[PDB]
């Protein structure tokens, strides 16, 4: 049935959502790494010379 | 310093973002577990005809 | 009969306006992050160069 | 001398650019699923009414 053609083609295409998800995810974590690294550096600056 | 006053700024709003962001993966959760009941349920009407 | 399927497609659509909704918001908040970080780097340059 | 937040601040901006483009990808891939479930949905209502 046309059911079991679109049933199996949204599982495929699920799973491509879900396969991108997660590496942009990653990727995310990776800039909130980078965004607390640069405000710790700045208060780094801060009270070294205050 | 400046520097203390924009770290701290960036600290709060970067929370806001990682709030934001839990809450929108909570809803993007949701919406997987809607879908895949929308193919079982087809896979189902698919299986009990055929 | 697929009520259950057509229930399930209708509360589909407003789960994923939701999520586009919140997208937006997502979009908006760290571009107030990425202004703060501007800041910060236009700080650094000063006294470094 | 702010050497080390400038590099950072710079990775950032290449970081920031990819996840924005990873979520254009996101977009398109998840219109392609809505674009399934619609025809789920027009094969539910023509055997359901």
């Amino acid at each position: 049935s046309q059911l079991l053609a679109l049933a199996s083609l949204l599982g495929q295409q699920q799973a491509e959502v879900q396969r991108c998800r997660e590496d942009l995810q990653k990727k995310e974590s990776l800039v909130m790494e980078t965004i607390a690294k640069i405000k710790a550096l700045a208060l780094e600056h801060h009270h070294h010379h205050h």
